[PDB]
């Protein structure tokens, strides 16, 4: 089961990888985890990737593709993945097609999780994370049981430092620029597949799994 998640920001990317890999254990392969972690340890691409992350702009596909190329080589993703965050671009795109050519390997669906732009900026500004298993929340739109507190693990729920209106406002602007491309790319390999995001997460996530039953 190879499989790339995309959406604009905030459209809800991360809570149906969740659910995802809940019901199938594939590995989670997000660029946006493994660049946050990299800052976390100050490695210099970390360090270099930060500065572009804090103003919402993309890190530079050359390190991107790098990076993803390097971890789709592990045996872990031999028998599926689910990219999350990568593609986001068309070159994306086309490298990840060699990467994958490279590896003996096919994608089965590009999964894109539509929201109207216009809904978006609310989406993020509003959202919480658990510091402990980055599990997300919403202060409006889907609480915890606890104020402060994941319902997962029990940890404490933080804003993401680029969940500012103004970074937001940013890569909302950036990603749409790079979207009806990508789209278009994906829709003439015939694996594309729109999902409904304005229903309820576990809505979203039916519609989701109807695709995944044939493993
Ligand atoms: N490939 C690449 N190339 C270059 N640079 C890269 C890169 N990948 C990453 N980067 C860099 O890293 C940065 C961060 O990238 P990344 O971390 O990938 O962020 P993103 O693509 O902006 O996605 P987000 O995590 O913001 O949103 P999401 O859709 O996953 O939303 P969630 O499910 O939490 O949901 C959002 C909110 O809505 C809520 N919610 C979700 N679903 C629903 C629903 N159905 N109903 C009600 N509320 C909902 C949630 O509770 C939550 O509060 C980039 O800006 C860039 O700088
Ligand atoms: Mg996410
Ligand atoms: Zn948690």
């Amino acid at each position: 089961m190879n499989l790339v998640l995309m959406g604009l920001p905030g459209a809800g990317k991360g809570t149906q990888a969740e659910k995802i890999v809940e019901k199938y254990g594939i590995p989670h392969i997000s660029t946006g985890d493994m660049f946050r972690a990299a800052i976390k340890e100050g490695t210099e691409l970390g360090l270099k990737a930060k500065s572009f992350m804090d103003k919402g702009e993309l890190v530079p596909d050359e390190v991107t593709i790098g990076i993803v190329r390097e971890r789709l080589s592990k045996d872990d993703c031999k028998k599926g993945f689910l990219l999350d965050g990568f593609p986001r671009t068309v070159a994306q795109a086309e490298a990840l097609d060699n990467i994958l050519k490279e590896l003996g390997k096919k994608l089965d669906y590009v999964i894109n999780i539509e929201v109207p732009k216009e809904e978006l900026m609310e989406r993020l500004t509003g959202r919480r994370i658990c510091k402990t298993c980055g599990a997300t929340y919403h202060l409006i739109f889907n609480p915890p049981k606890v104020e402060g507190v994941c319902d997962k693990c029990g940890g404490e729920l933080y804003q993401r430092a680029d969940d500012n209106e103004e970074t937001v406002a940013n890569r909302l602007d950036v990603n749409m620029k790079q979207t009806q491309p990508l789209l278009d790319f994906y829709e003439e390999k015939g694996y594309l597949r729109n999902i409904d995001g304005q229903q309820d997460i576990n809505k979203v996530f039916a519609d989701i799994d109807a695709l995944l039953g044939g493993l």
